[PDB]
């Protein structure tokens, strides 16, 4: 990423957002290398409104390394470009006068994970009795349509010619009118159950063993993060212990069975999403055109 990056442009005019406009509140994320700030943009947009933003920054102490690694991200979004299903870039501040910041789409909801998780006592799988009393219940709809996105999300990446390489519930953040979108460790004192999880879990048995990462190895991912839906935010592979047999017993031909919540083609899609072989995986065209009619055959 490093040398290749510095040699691509920035248009200023294009991406450039004064500090001044630009009001930083609460953090939503930390991490070892950098956090993403909660802010308030004026005209980010071009329209006269005070628009929630999310502000990536390094954080204090962070190195050159570290910046270098924050602008080589800055190029890939404005490489990457524009789409529903992905965090977009919407500017970047970078001249002398403050601090680097690179400023994407806020999603209120947070990660698709722990708002399915907290939605298991609101969840029908077809809204029965009048419609109206089951306001804010998911439903089979929802599910499927936030599949769906997901899989426009990776067609759309998969376009750019770019790999996710951690495809998981975690990365798939929920904004308004359940629009969902893709994107790519704290003290021991004030961590609960649920905060982490294994990302071994979610990688292609190709992957395990000979550490190479392809779009089809993301299709496997795919696979997972669907389990990770139709079990309403579950961790993959309930109390088995990922060690060398689980990795060999993968590579044999071992599944995860049905989550909770699950329709039988769901499953059927996460089956095809595991093949042993990469090329007989379908792709995230095949799973797009697949998931749309399920979305539409749900009715
Ligand atoms: C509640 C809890 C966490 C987040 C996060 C975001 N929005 C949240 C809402 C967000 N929106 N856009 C980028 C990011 C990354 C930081 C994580």
């Amino acid at each position: 990423l490093d040398e290749h990056c510095e040699r691509l442009p920035y248009d200023a005019s294009k991406w450039e957002f004064p500090r001044d406009r630009l009001k930083l509140g609460k953090p939503l994320g930390r991490g070892a290398f950098g956090q993403v700030i909660e802010a308030d943009a004026f005209g980010i947009d071009k329209t006269a409104t005070c628009r929630t933003v999310a502000v990536k920054m390094l954080k204090e102490g962070a190195t050159h390394s570290e910046h270098r690694a924050l602008m080589s991200e800055l190029k890939i979004l404005i490489h990457i470009g524009h789409h529903l299903n992905v965090v977009n870039l919407l500017g970047a501040c970078t001249k002398p006068g403050g601090p680097l910041m690179v400023i994407v789409e806020f999603c209120k909801f947070g990660n698709l994970s722990t708002y399915l998780r907290s939605k298991r006592n609101e969840f029908v799988p077809y809204k029965e009795a009048p419609e109206d009393l089951y306001k804010d219940f998911l439903t089979l709809e929802h599910l499927i349509c936030y599949s769906f996105q997901v899989a426009k999300g990776m067609e759309f990446l998969a376009s750019r010619k770019c790999i996710h390489r951690d495809l998981a519930a975690r990365n798939i953040l929920l904004s308004e009118k359940n629009v969902v979108k893709i994107c790519d460790y704290k003290d021991p004192d004030y961590v609960r159950k649920g905060d982490a999880r294994l990302p071994l879990k979610w990688m292609a048995p190709e992957t395990i063993f000979d550490r190479v990462y392809t779009i089809q190895s993301d299709v496997w991912s795919f696979g997972v993060l669907l389990w990770e839906i139709f079990s309403l935010g579950a961790s993959p592979y309930p109390g088995v212990k990922i060690d060398e047999e689980f990795c060999r017993r993968l590579k044999e031909g071992t599944r995860m069975r049905a989550p909770d919540y699950t329709t039988p083609e769901m499953y059927q899609t996460m089956l095809d999403c595991w093949h042993g072989e990469p090329s007989q995986r379908p792709t995230f065209s095949e799973l797009v055109e697949h998931l749309g009619n399920l979305l539409q055959a749900n009715a």
